[PDB]
């Protein structure tokens, strides 16, 4: 795999309703399974927490569970995306980014392992003011934020400032867009590139 390391991972995947079911069901699940398979996923290496956010942020994946360090058990859940009734709602990315700060405060996350967000998202945050403020919180506790955008409703000066880039100047290694019917070609090259921030 091309992150393997000892990272605790956290991935924040958008379910808004402007990602549209058909795209959901056939590129957004996909995607992060395919992300997924990007990370040795086990105790001494990757643990995988995940949330989805629209309305508000919903944990998926408990920190630290089975199926944080196990990829067959975490594929299953990731599926079960599929029979529910997502997508929908805002894009309240501040929330997702504060269950990140919770586990941080609550002392949950590994101290000795490099942290990660990686948020898939299709759109712009209900409040950039909130998002950003937050993230300035998470990187103050030293985590990396990456982000991969997908179609035509993200704001590339916004996610490259919230990844901590220049907004449209030089190489962001930590940002990454993509069409929608194109997601699983980009994302294993993004998951590599940021793992290997993550590590240097
Ligand atoms: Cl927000």
């Amino acid at each position: 795999e091309v992150c393997n390391d000892e990272v605790d991972l956290y991935l924040l995947m958008d379910c808004s309703g402007s990602i549209r079911r058909h795209n959901w069901v056939k590129h957004a699940v996909p995607l992060a399974m395919k992300l997924i398979q990007q990370l040795n996923l086990n105790e001494n290496a990757i643990h995988l927490y995940a949330n989805i956010f629209s309305n508000n942020a919903k944990e998926i994946i408990r920190l630290h569970s089975d199926a944080s360090k196990n990829k067959e058990k975490a594929l299953i859940i990731i599926k079960s995306l599929l029979s529910t009734n997502l997508p929908y709602g805002r894009t309240n990315l501040s929330d997702a980014l504060l269950q990140v700060r919770k586990h941080l405060n609550d002392r949950i996350n590994r101290e000795n392992a490099n942290q990660l967000v990686v948020i898939l998202t299709d759109g712009i945050p209900d409040s950039i003011q909130d998002s950003l403020k937050e993230s300035r919180k998470l990187n103050d506790r030293g985590v990396k934020i990456a982000v991969f955008g997908i179609g035509q409703g993200i704001n590339v000066a916004f996610n490259r400032f919230l990844v901590g880039c220049h907004p449209s100047d030089g190489k962001c290694n930590l940002y990454a867009d993509s069409a929608w019917e194109n997601v699983k070609n980009v994302i294993g090259p993004f998951m590599k590139a940021v793992c290997v921030e993550v590590e240097k």
